[PDB]
């Protein structure tokens, strides 16, 4: 058909993408996306057909047609010749069956739209079907069909299609294999290729498309473009596959199925076939249910149950059903008092219920978060646009040509009715069981046909039903009560006459340092908050560590049940442990930032705590300490790496004699003593205002002060440690025999200088020529081992170069491999051509120069500046001046006296950490062990700090 209708589309004005929507009079649903912005001009073809429309004879006739459908047209019957324009033009093309949409996309390179048009619309006119392409991709759906015998979420959905009611067209099959897709039809006498011509013309043809092109050009260009071409797709009317019945009828009500999976997990899954509420779209019912199922505050019984400790996740929720039907699961992982508690659990639903049954509907939480996710998603930012566009054919069967983009996201009408038949279809009498452990062996015995998985029957009595069923009789439930704020104040603060191209130091006194400049590449409603702790009890003890650490846990754990809303209105936080003391940094919009901010400053300023969630919390993570003892060797290589790096750093047989004496008044007592001095440096970026950041500095210090008259900290105890000196040539190394791991690992680390002009460019662009020839050469071409790498070490703010590299070798063969490596570079000196030069400048160049694509991207990386206490926010522009800078003869020079093996300026380190069981050799001198630790970094020199900037 030719036909088009269109007008300006309601297109979130935050967007500039111009848009038209339509449908052609033979059932194709087009949208029109013009972006003359765009680079990857993008496409979609979408027809709604499930993979339960096949019929009967074969199953997975649409997922093998769709798998078959590429292949051979009358203009071009070669296999991959669209494929070979797609591969001219940096093109990944996929497509799929759902179980409602059969679906069909690409994209191209820049506006090649005719050419892959072209190259495209001709799988109508002649399907080859080819024989040996039909013959391998059957194997190829045996071998979808097989990796979904392992992945147990489809398992869990064709489980949810087949045992249905049996009769009904709902327990067909999906994938297929060679069986009952090849081997069982034709001997019926019902050819497959010509069924695959009958399925094609007469049942995809006919209706039910949903396109989308992705132009660029202008609107009428793509307009003649793509609307005359698709003239030949003609209507044949199929009747609707849909299913005006549930499936769930009378045989599934309470209805147990325990389930082995691969693997172990605890789950119960909870079903309801619930109706059609496409027409009811306005209110949105149950995402907002399943928003108050897996809500989280006073009485949540998410709060009620981990507070208990018998869950450990859980999510309610509607699941999309078919034309006629819709469905509702219940999703939860469990513990083993949860698993000998499981009906209780579902009574504790019940309770839910019930607590929904005392305050029946409320327009207020709809209101609040109505307008909340309506603010947020006009200021959704931006779109992967592939995959953009098969969402929005997915709902453009549903919608017409303007109710697509805020289309369940615009929500209209309070629908007090529609809650009321969700919380009447929610009924004891409505459950469908899923029960999901690995412990069902051997009893489970009536097993799978296509996949393998052991269900029973065997239903509920009805001695619990009844007991559910009057029993209606809830306890600690209760409101939670509204958190909004006020996120309206969203207008993009203008820059002030001061505008310095970084975060400068504003505010300074013996307690403030104040660090901000605001957005310039995002003009984002967000803000983005980086917050320094010191205490000297941070570095002192193993038991105070341990006690800090753990408050740490409990205490971010306590708030995160205020929290849950509030950072799941989008505003971030984080509390991280250091080893100068926590870690504190905020992300997000300018909803409630001061507010929130001063609620967790005063909260952990003041908190209290209970003995068994102390012991608890204590044991959970003594269990955790003896668990490390075990790691991988480059895991627990790196806990060497930070082990070997620094003053001191306790081990966990430190903590392991530590805790032995924990008692809560001993860290109850000390936390005021804990937090007695501290300065605290803000890092702040974002929408907003300088003299209210200001104010938001001295709030929060007069805040603390008003605490526990927290007192500022002295210039003379602010101390950082440094980086070992060896004695200008003693490389020193020793052995960590494994328990576990027949692997042995090794890790090599090098001292040039500090973060100067030169040794910058001079680690990473070294860095950068053992990158690629070294895995061309040592991991590629000798093959050594799996676990292979080479790659920078930044320790006590000095660069190194690190090889996280674990096999089984002897560790000494393998450092002769190294040392072969390192003849390797001495050819390759010089050479290193003019070619290999400037490839390699500008690669590192291009590794080195990045603009933020996030407000937190830059913020990481100025926070290692801060740590580091650096603050040339122009520095990488120095590095890119010395990336202008360094000649050829230059890697003779830092070779001599710095990598060489004669060299007297030799800084070299390696650990042996050996195994569970465990062409020129040069005159290398032969190291030491290490057996006294203390003793070996006890007496050796350290580093140089910084001549200021």
């Amino acid at each position: 058909a030719i036909k088009r209708i269109g007008n300006h589309i309601t297109k979130s004005p935050e967007d500039k993408r111009e848009y038209r929507g339509l449908e052609l009079a033979n059932g194709i649903k087009v949208l029109l996306i013009s972006d003359p912005t765009t680079d990857k001009s993008s496409a979609a073809l979408d027809v709604h057909i499930g993979s339960l429309s096949d019929p009967p004879n074969i199953a997975g006739l649409s997922h093998f047609l769709e798998h078959m459908l590429f292949l051979g047209t009358k203009k071009y019957p070669k296999e991959n010749e669209y494929s070979q324009f797609l591969s001219e033009h940096a093109g990944s093309s996929n497509a799929f069956t759902s179980g409602e949409h059969t679906n069909y996309y690409f994209d191209v390179s820049h506006e090649h739209l005719e050419g892959a048009l072209d190259r495209f619309a001709q799988f109508f006119l002649s399907p080859l079907f080819d024989e040996s392409a039909k013959d391998r991709e059957v194997n190829a759906v045996d071998s979808e069909h097989e990796k979904n015998v392992m992945n147990d979420a489809w398992r869990l959905f064709q489980l949810e299609k087949a045992t249905g009611n049996p009769k009904h067209p709902f327990s067909k099959f999906g994938t297929g294999n060679k069986y009952t897709l090849e081997t069982r039809p034709n001997q019926e006498g019902i050819d497959v290729r010509q069924e695959l011509l009958k399925f094609h013309s007469a049942y995809y043809s006919s209706n039910l498309m949903a396109v989308v092109v992705l132009g660029r050009e202008s609107l009428d260009d793509l307009t003649n473009l793509v609307v005359k071409l698709f003239s030949e797709v003609e209507n044949k009317n199929v009747p609707l596959p849909e299913f005006p019945e549930h499936p769930f009828q009378e045989e599934h009500l309470k209805q147990l199925y325990k389930i082995v999976p691969i693997k172990d997990i605890r789950n119960l899954y909870v079903t309801f076939p619930i109706p059609d509420l496409q027409k009811y779209y306005k209110s949105n019912p149950g995402h907002y249910l399943g928003h108050l199922i897996g809500h989280e505050g006073p009485g949540s019984l998410l709060s009620e149950l981990k507070s208990k400790g018998w869950v450990n996740t859980l999510v309610g929720g509607q699941k999309e059903g078919a034309r006629g039907f819709m469905f509702f699961i219940i999703n939860v992982d469990l513990t083993e008092e949860g698993l000998l508690h499981v009906e209780d659990i579902i009574l504790h639903m019940f309770q839910y219920i019930q607590k929904l049954r005392a305050e029946g509907p409320q327009e207020w939480v709809f209101q609040e978060l109505k307008d909340l996710n309506a603010v947020a998603f006009r200021f959704k930012d931006k779109e992967r646009p592939r995959g953009y566009t098969s969402k929005i054919a997915g709902i453009l069967h549903y919608y017409p040509l303007e109710e697509v983009l805020t289309a369940e996201y615009l929500l209209e009408e309070f629908r007090p009715d529609l809650i009321e038949m969700v919380l009447d279809k929610l009924r004891p009498e409505n459950v469908r069981v899923a029960i999901v452990s690995k412990s069902f062996e051997g009893k489970t015995d009536r097993t799978e046909e296509w996949y393998g998985t052991q269900y029973k029957q065997e239903a509920i009595p009805d001695e619990v039903i009844k007991k559910w069923q009057n029993a209606d009789l809830n306890g600690k439930f209760k409101l939670p009560t509204k958190n909004e704020f006020i996120p309206t104040n969203f207008e993009i603060l203008p820059l002030e006459k001061e505008a310095t191209p970084y975060p400068a130091l504003i505010k300074d006194t013996a307690m403030s340092k104040l660090w901000f400049k605001q957005d310039d590449k995002f003009f984002l409603p967000k803000a983005n908050l980086n917050f320094e702790f010191f205490s000297p009890f941070a570095y002192v003890d193993p038991l105070h560590s341990n006690m800090a650490y753990l408050y740490l846990e409990l205490l971010k754990d306590s708030l995160n049940e205020y929290a849950y809303a509030a950072e799941l209105a989008g505003l971030s936080y984080d509390l991280q442990n250091t080893i100068y003391g926590m870690y504190l940094s905020v992300k997000g919009y300018n909803d409630k930032q001061p507010i929130l901010l001063k609620k967790i400053i005063e909260k952990m300023a003041t908190f209290e705590i209970d003995e068994k969630r102390f012991e608890i919390i204590k044991e959970a993570y003594m269990r955790s300490l003896n668990n490390f003892r075990a790691e991988q060797p480059h895991q627990h290589a790196m806990y060497y790496l930070r082990l070997l790096m620094t003053e001191v750093a306790w081990t966990k047989d430190e903590l392991k004699e530590a805790l032995d004496d924990v008692t809560l008044p001993r860290l109850k007592a000390f936390i005021p003593q804990l937090l007695s001095r501290l300065h605290i440096e803000a890092l702040l970026h974002g929408n907003i205002t300088k003299q209210a950041a200001l104010g938001i500095m001295q709030m929060v210090e007069d805040t603390l002060i008003e605490h526990a008259h927290t007192k500022p900290l002295l210039p003379s105890q602010l101390v950082r440690y440094r980086e070992v000196q060896l004695p200008d040539r003693g490389w020193f190394v020793y052995q960590q025999r494994n328990e576990v791991h027949n692997n042995s690992g090794i890790e090599i680390y090098y001292q040039t200088d500090m973060q100067s002009t030169s040794e910058n460019m001079f680690l990473e662009l070294f860095a950068q020529i053992i990158s690629e020839p070294a895995f061309n050469t040592l991991r590629t071409k000798e093959q050594l081992g799996y676990i292979v790498f080479s790659g920078p070490r930044r320790a006590n703010g000095i660069q190194g170069l690190r090889f996280i590299i674990q096999s089984e070798k002897p560790p000494h063969y393998l450092e002769s491999r190294v040392e072969a490596f390192l003849i390797t570079m001495e050819k390759s000196i010089e050479d290193m051509t003019e070619e290999a030069f400037q490839k390699h400048i500008q690669a590192l160049a291009i590794r080195r120069l990045d603009k933020p694509k996030k407000l937190s991207a830059e913020s990481a990386k100025y926070w290692g500046e801060i740590i580091s206490q650096q603050y040339n926010f122009d520095r990488d522009n120095t590095e890119v001046a010395y990336l202008k800078t360094l000649t050829k003869e230059d890697i003779i020079k830092f070779y001599k006296e710095m990598l060489a093996v004669d060299a007297p300026r030799r800084h070299k380190v390696s650990v042996h950490v050996l195994a569970r069981e465990m062409s020129q050799a040069p005159a290398l001198p032969q190291p030491e062990v290490i057996q006294n630790m203390t003793e070996f970094k006890r007496g050796l020199p350290l580093f140089p700090l910084v001549k200021p900037h």
